[PDB]
């Protein structure tokens, strides 16, 4: 539910590993 802090506008997170998903242009974690 919060936000990783990446976006992923146009390219994916990459410390989305971490458990981060992209949700509206914005990777979030819990």
């Amino acid at each position: 539910g919060i936000p990783c802090g990446e976006s992923c506008v146009w390219i994916p997170c990459i410390s989305s590993a971490i458990g981060c998903s992209c949700k509206s242009k914005v990777c979030y974690r819990n």
